């Protein structure tokens, strides 16, 4: 399993910024061993994919379920890959608890973006109140057979166990309880599709995640990379990238 | 009041297919007494603002309500400001009815979109199940409210009816049931802000406007211009465009 590190821009940036940033990471010195995306507005995905060096990947944000259609602000699979990205982030949990997105939508947007080839970076957690009610696995374990029960093709997945109470808080999820999930999720995989898929799929880890944080994270056995929000503006970036040096 | 024409592209396109419809419109001869503006999928609203003759303007089919943060898949005004396009699409049929927008939250959009500088295209209109009840008129009142109650500077705002029974159906609204509502529009803005605000605002409908329908349209007193959707992506979008002559 390669490591992989996907830093999700968010709302924010502006052509200025967002080339600053992307000339330090064309620049630096990024292992050769980290697979390594970039999620960025809509409006900005051609700038980056032509700005952004090719050994880096571009990621939409979101997506629709239909190539085409009367759907007022939705861009779907056919014009990412249009412009030259590879990925699109389905499931982030703003879409699901500030925009509503069911599981059943999730599950639908991914067996489209896999069928028009892109390859889905899907995300699952639990909120705090599921966490503490002792909940955890039903809660991963649903939100996970939505989005498996649509997938035919595993080489293009990456799942982000994103869980809700650590994004944005500084609230990170110790070692412990990241290895605690992913290994239950690994087990999941394995049960319901396959031990083959189960060791070849990427479960990386989400929820403030800092160049401070990282090594410790990362040297778990389960934990193969993270999905960056708030650090991803930074140079530190650069730091969460080489976490396994 | 100048007659404006909005093309909305919704779901549509590539960079090859959007070009070549651009360039059409970059060649063709149209009326200097109209305002024309194509409001672009998010992926390509650059692409377009680039490609585009000064003279039209450029939408965005839609936007958040502050400028940055973890809100993964949406845009912000500033971004659609930053890219070179001064218009927005708001409270949209398809985003109020697939999306689920309110009008709570479509109006702190408007607010928000006119605090930063954009002018906006803001959408009103019933189902079929409103019409036929015989409350069209207290359905638009209240969406009106709800943007109005958020509008500081009117010069800025156009107002869009749509009523959702005609959206892509192709039953288009008939040139008096349009007049009819135009006309009550008008007067709830001149009851409820000013005569100035009243006889100032563009007040255009939206609704399988076809090349074939629209110069009847345009004829009526109160219709100052159309919202169009599966024509603007056809060489007949000219023709909307050039309506009154």
């Amino acid at each position: 399993r390669k490591f992989f590190v996907g830093g999700n821009w968010k709302m924010n940036g502006d052509k200025k910024s967002l080339g600053e940033l992307i000339h330090t990471l064309n620049g630096a010195k990024l292992s050769a061993d980290t697979e390594v995306v970039c999620g960025a507005p809509s409006i900005y995905l051609d700038f980056a994919r032509q700005k952004l060096d090719a050994k880096i990947g571009v990621a939409a944000q979101n997506c629709y379920k239909v190539p085409k259609g009367a759907f007022t602000g939705e861009i779907s699979p056919a014009m990412i890959k249009d412009i030259g990205a590879a990925w699109v982030i389905l499931g982030h949990p703003e879409r699901r608890h500030v925009f509503g997105e069911s599981d059943e939508l999730i599950g639908q947007k991914v067996a489209h973006a896999l069928a028009e080839g892109l390859g889905v970076i899907a995300c699952i957690g639990e909120k705090l109140d599921e966490r503490e009610a002792g909940i955890t696995e039903k809660v991963v374990f649903e939100q996970t057979k939505a989005i498996a029960d649509n997938v035919k093709d595993w080489s293009k997945v990456v799942l982000a166990y994103d869980p809700v109470w650590a994004i944005g808080t500084g609230k990170t999820a110790t070692p412990q309880q990241a290895q605690e999930v992913h290994e239950k999720l690994r087990g999941w995989l394995k049960t319901h599709v396959s031990d083959a898929v189960a060791q070849s799929t990427r479960i990386i880890y989400g929820g403030s995640v800092t160049g401070g944080n990282c090594k410790e994270l990362a040297s778990q056995h389960d934990v193969d990379g993270f999905l960056v929000g708030g650090a991803s503006l930074k140079p530190e970036f650069v730091d969460i990238i080489n976490a396994k040096h």
